[PDB]
């Protein structure tokens, strides 16, 4: 009769209620002068790393990269971002955007990033992204003058050691990003999942008003799903005459997630993300059609209206 869920919607037959979240995770120690898997752009294309099975001996079309203007990383402390809007500001002289692309509710406190956890991360599955917003100031808000427990990650995704504190200070990233001297631009996206059309809708409509010489800096937990998936849609919508080969191994060879068919392997533990890597492949082929097939007219219809009449196939 009918589809309950289409391609591309998966996680929405995942129940939010299984998830919820439980502890603040830690997102970054601090260690470093700059957050994880920095890359921009303007880089060197590097080897491909070997559990893709790619041709390494392939030289990628660099066409239309100099003026892509785009970077991405992992979460970061004030400190690091403020590095990174240094780093950036060599690089351009236009308005430069911190795109936060994280649906789980995360700040700081005490100047310490942290993030409401849930199993998978997935803390505010279903939510809409006013929804989750207002989640996540209500739990910053709360923390304020109160106990906490911030902890890494161990074993089987679960606290191991951390730190107890009473905190003094709370603060958005919103508010780290402009300190940084950056702009701030949310799409609440889940983890290791392909974005929404929602999430999508919202971004392009973001672009295509966007500064001539806007730098995009985009950003997730760890900086290598949902960062690619981004960057790869930027670079097809600013670049549209590249082939989809050379976008996938240039965006994966300068640092990032490779978004193209490969073997995918994962242990049993991890074994629910194998249906949403697969996804996440055909998504990618089916966004890329889309800005082939609507670009011409100034994308008259949005990426939601025209999925729905042209769904993907796994």
């Amino acid at each position: 009769m009918t589809v309950t869920e289409p391609v591309g919607s998966y996680a929405r037959a995942e129940r939010p209620q299984d998830f919820e979240g439980f502890v603040w995770r830690l997102d970054n120690d601090g260690k470093e002068a700059l957050p994880r898997n920095f890359r921009t752009s303007a880089d060197a294309l590097r080897a491909p790393e070997k559990k893709f099975h790619l041709d390494a001996a392939y030289v990628p079309s660099r066409e239309g990269m100099d003026a892509l203007h785009i970077s991405g990383s992992s979460a970061f402390t004030p400190a690091q971002l403020k590095n990174v809007a240094a780093k950036l500001r060599e690089k351009t002289a236009g308005p430069i955007y911190d795109v936060d692309l994280r649906q789980e509710s995360h700040g700081y406190l005490d100047g310490i990033p942290v993030s409401w956890y849930g199993e998978r991360d997935w803390a505010n599955l279903g939510k809409s992204q006013h929804e989750a917003l207002a989640d996540e100031r209500h739990r910053l808000h709360a923390a304020l003058h109160k106990t906490v427990y911030i902890a890494p990650l161990g074993k089987h995704k679960l606290p191991e050691g951390g730190e107890v504190r009473r905190v003094q200070k709370v603060q958005t990233e919103q508010e780290v990003a402009e300190a940084a001297g950056m702009r701030y631009f949310r799409i609440a996206a889940t983890n290791h999942v392909w974005p929404t059309p929602e999430n999508i809708d919202r971004f392009l409509a973001f672009y295509r008003t966007l500064p001539q010489d806007a730098w995009l800096h985009f950003h997730c937990e760890a900086g290598v799903g949902r960062t690619t998936a981004f960057m790869v849609m930027t670079d097809m919508l600013k670049n549209p005459s590249v082939s989809l080969k050379d976008i996938l191994y240039r965006q994966h060879e300068i640092g990032g997630f490779y978004y193209g068919e490969f073997p995918i392997k994962t242990k049993d533990k991890d074994s629910w993300k194998t249906k949403y890597y697969r996804e996440k492949i055909v998504m990618i082929e089916q966004f890329y059609r889309y800005v082939q097939e609507n670009r011409a007219d100034g994308y008259q219809t949005p990426w939601s209206v025209w999925l729905k009449s042209h769904p993907a196939k796994a």
